[PDB]
């Protein structure tokens, strides 16, 4: 079989990819510079994404495309072509990790939030992580490689010049760097990470809106206390546990509402400790119309901006799981490659797949966002309108 019928296939389906990521990519990137809603510091980490995407298509499908070919070169020239994928993998996990921690600290500390994490910051800390993927990525070139041992029968066989190698990732790559140094410490590692990060960011948020459901549920019960009570203290146990309630849920218009809240409380409980229970009583009936009136309002408006916040981590965690799902083959297989030597290698066809499947984690994620990111979406139409005109 002509070998270059089943690279033709191979080499189309990366075009089509490159083609694919480039294009959505660039979306992306314009969007957030267009709309300054979409200019906050959670963004500048999906530019830093978009961007490692943007150059796979431009670098690092070609570079796919050429070793597959196994042609000649000088050995270290081989190695950059083989690992320079490895760094842009390296920046999207750092990525990803920083927008979970991103995410955690907007609902764990949400007050704080602003004065945390600012633009200056977030901008140093892509440089650095940059700098680094090209470090972890790039070790190879730094002596960890085969380029000592060639395999010389394969030079000789393709007619290589002397100092050359016939460039294949697994003639120069070791594979106990891939499998133990890639895959184990610096790929399987942040994302289990990541696993327990958004696992702490659901679990607070699913602890707040129920302290907020108890608080309303506190005040609303010790109201019927009162209506329906005879004696004086009873009246005041349940205003000072109303009280407490209400201090606990405060963390302008609210703030009236919550001044109106202890004040009514403050007369009730007054009156109470003279003695004059009928009074308490009905200077609680009062306290009614506030709730109806302001309290309310803010459970909802707190409620409302929970969920909207749960919903922006559930996206974010789509984008780590798509990334796990699309790398996972490719590594299992360099598992079972450097594991099991009485293992048959797998097939061509095979790692021409799990290489492809890599690849297409480039394509996803500005479909996510126009799916998931309101104003991703909007922002998209408006360019694809006013420019498909
Ligand atoms: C800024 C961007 C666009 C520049 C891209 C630079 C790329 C195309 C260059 C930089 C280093 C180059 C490699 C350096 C050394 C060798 C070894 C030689 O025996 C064959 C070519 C080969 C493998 C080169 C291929 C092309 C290469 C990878
Ligand atoms: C990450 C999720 C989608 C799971 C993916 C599992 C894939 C990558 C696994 C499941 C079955 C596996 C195969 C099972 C058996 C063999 C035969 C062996 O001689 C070479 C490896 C090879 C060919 C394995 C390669 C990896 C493989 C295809
Ligand atoms: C969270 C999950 C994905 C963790 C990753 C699991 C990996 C490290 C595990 C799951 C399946 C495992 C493989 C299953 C079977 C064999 C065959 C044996 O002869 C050598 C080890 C080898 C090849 C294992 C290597 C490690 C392996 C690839
Ligand atoms: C994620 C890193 N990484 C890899 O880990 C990898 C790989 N290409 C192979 C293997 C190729 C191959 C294996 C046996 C063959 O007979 C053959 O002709 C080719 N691996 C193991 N790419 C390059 C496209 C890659 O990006
Ligand atoms: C959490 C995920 C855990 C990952 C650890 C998996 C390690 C798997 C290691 C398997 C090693 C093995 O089978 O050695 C083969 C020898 O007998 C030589 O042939
Ligand atoms: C070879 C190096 C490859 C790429 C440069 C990486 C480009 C990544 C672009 C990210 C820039 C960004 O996120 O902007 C932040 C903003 O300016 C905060 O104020
Ligand atoms: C556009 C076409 C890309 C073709 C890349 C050249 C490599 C072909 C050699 C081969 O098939 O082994
Ligand atoms: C998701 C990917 C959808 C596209 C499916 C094809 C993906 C990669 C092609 C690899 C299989 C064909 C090339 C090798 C087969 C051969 O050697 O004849
Ligand atoms: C190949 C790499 C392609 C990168 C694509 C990313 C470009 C995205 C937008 C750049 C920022 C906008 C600068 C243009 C200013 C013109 C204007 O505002 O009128
Ligand atoms: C090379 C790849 C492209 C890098 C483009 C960076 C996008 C700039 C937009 C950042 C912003 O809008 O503030
Ligand atoms: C911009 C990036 C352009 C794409 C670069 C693609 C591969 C560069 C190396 C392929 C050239 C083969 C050199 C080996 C030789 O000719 O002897
Ligand atoms: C947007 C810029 C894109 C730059 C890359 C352009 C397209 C590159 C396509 C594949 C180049 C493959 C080169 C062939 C390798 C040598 C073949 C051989 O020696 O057998
Ligand atoms: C900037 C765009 C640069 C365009 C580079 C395009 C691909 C160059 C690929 C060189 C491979 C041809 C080698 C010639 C040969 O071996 O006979
Ligand atoms: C940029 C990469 C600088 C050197 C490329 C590899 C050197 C070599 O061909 O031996
Ligand atoms: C080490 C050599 C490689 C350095 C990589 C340079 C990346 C620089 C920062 C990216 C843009 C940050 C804003
Ligand atoms: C980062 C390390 C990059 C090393 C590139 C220099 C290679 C020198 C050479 O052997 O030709
Ligand atoms: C982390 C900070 C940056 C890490 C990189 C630091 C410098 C590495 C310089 C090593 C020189 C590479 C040449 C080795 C070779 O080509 O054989
Ligand atoms: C190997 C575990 C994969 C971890 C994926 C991280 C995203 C968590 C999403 C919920
Ligand atoms: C269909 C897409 C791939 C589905 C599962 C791949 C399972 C691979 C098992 C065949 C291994 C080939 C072999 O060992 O000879
Ligand atoms: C080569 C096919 C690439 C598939 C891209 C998947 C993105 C979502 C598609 C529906
Ligand atoms: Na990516």
């Amino acid at each position: 079989a002509p070998p270059i019928m089943g690279s033709s296939v191979y080499i189309t389906v990366e075009l089509a990819i490159a083609v694919l990521a480039i294009l959505g990519n660039v979306l992306v990137c314009w969007a957030v510079w267009l709309n300054s809603n979409l200019q906050n510091v959670t963004n500048y980490f999906v530019v830093s994404l978009a961007a490692a995407d943007i150059l796979v298509g431009v670098l690092a499908i070609p570079f796919a495309i050429t070793i597959s070919t196994g042609f000649c070169a000088a050995c270290h020239g081989c190695l950059f072509i083989a690992c320079f994928v490895l760094v842009l993998a390296q920046s999207s996990i750092f990525s990803l990790l920083a927008i979970a921690i991103d995410r955690y600290i907007a609902i764990a500390i949400p007050l704080r939030y602003n004065g945390l994490v600012t633009g200056t910051r977030a901008a140093g800390i892509i440089a650095i992580c940059w700098v680094l993927s090209f470090a972890i990525g790039l070790t190879p070139m730094l002596g960890w490689n085969n380029c000592g041992q060639p395999k010389e029968g394969k030079a000789h066989s393709q007619g290589c010049g002397e100092g050359q190698v016939a460039c294949l990732f697994e003639d120069v790559v070791p594979m106990n760097y891939m499998v133990y140094f890639n895959f184990f410490a610096c790929v399987l590692v942040p994302l289990l990470l990541m696993l327990g990060v958004y696992l702490r960011i659901f679990a607070a948020a699913r602890r707040q809106l129920a302290d907020l459901e108890d608080n309303w549920e506190t005040l609303n019960d010790n109201l019927k206390v009162i209506e329906k009570a005879d004696n004086a203290a009873q009246v005041k146990d349940a205003l000072t546990k109303m009280r407490a309630a209400a201090l606990d849920a405060q963390k302008k218009d609210f703030r009236h509402g919550f001044d109106i809240l202890v004040g009514q409380i403050d007369d009730a409980l007054k009156l109470a400790n003279e003695g004059k229970v009928k009074e308490a009583q009905a200077a609680a009936e009062q306290l009614k119309t506030t709730r109806n009136a302001y309290i309310q309002k803010y459970l909802e408006r707190a409620r409302s901006t929970l969920q909207k916040e749960v919903h922006a981590a559930k996206s974010a965690a789509i984008i780590a799981g798509l990334f796990a799902l699309c790398w996972l083959p490719l590594h299992i297989i360099n598992c079972f490659t450097f594991f099991c030597p009485d293992c048959s290698h797998a097939p061509l066809w095979l790692m021409y797949l799990a290489i492809v499947l890599s690849h297409t984690n480039s394509v996803v994620n500005p479909f996510i966002y126009a799916y998931r990111i309101r104003e991703f979406r909007q922002t998209f139409r408006k360019i694809i309108r006013s420019h498909v005109l």
